[PDB]
């Protein structure tokens, strides 16, 4: 409900993202962001990084989901992007969904690291956890790299 | 010396070091210092291991994480699951420092307590005997 630093399980666990329900929408960044510095830049941010990786037309509509390890994020649903960092110089082919997923990864761990909140950096665990799961993990971990 | 900043992203390589006798006195306080009730930590260890089961070393790992382990294998009960597992004390140790991490982390609210449980667990992933480790904390 509120991303606690309590986790729901340890050990080898199956995660599950959940869309927002649109009622709930304008709580999402408070409710499990609010004690990170800066948590109302986060999805401008998102936005930002999503800019620079999409090497010509992305687009989108984008929602916001909960993981069930007390992990969120925002990416369009669950049609390909290519995405280019010029950070590590891959190029890598996925969908729309794992896209924002990389996008949200990337804001995680700068902004983890710039403000040395420990709930940030949870945050970055978290989706991490799910991108290492997910069926397009090696597209996801070859553009974050 | 711990940082919230995390770089891995893939699955990084990782290495535990043994703390040097010298800088034994200090790892508490330098690893743990900023979180509430700290102090407690390594008896809590301890009764974990107690609870669980069986000299302490004191270890660092490359992704920021840290933990002990003693110094055959043990058979180790869960009551909180119902699960039994064999495992050296090595990985003994890795458990019953995971099981005090994620239970500190719970009954403080403090995030650098769950980043300790996760560094330590990327660790226990990458350990030879992780099915003993992970089934034990399950
Ligand atoms: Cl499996």
């Amino acid at each position: 409900t509120t991303s606690s630093a309590c986790a729901p399980e340890t050990g080898l666990q199956q995660l599950v993202a959940t869309i927002v329900p649109d009622e709930q929408r304008i709580s999402f960044w408070p409710q499990h962001f609010g004690l990170i510095p800066q948590w109302v830049t986060l999805e401008p941010r998102v936005f930002g990084w999503m800019d620079r990786l999409c090497e010509n037309y992305c687009g989108g509509i984008w929602n916001l989901y909960t993981l069930n390890n007390g992990g969120a994020f925002m990416a369009p649903e669950p049609e390909t992007w290519v995405l280019f960092n010029a950070m590590n110089g891959n190029r890598a082919e996925m969908s729309p969904e794992a896209a924002g997923i990389a996008a949200c990864l990337m804001t995680y761990s700068h902004h983890a690291c710039r403000t040395e909140c420990y709930a940030m950096t949870v945050h970055y665990y978290r989706l991490r956890d799910y991108a290492l799961q997910h069926p397009e993990c090696s597209a996801i971990m070859r553009i974050i790299d």
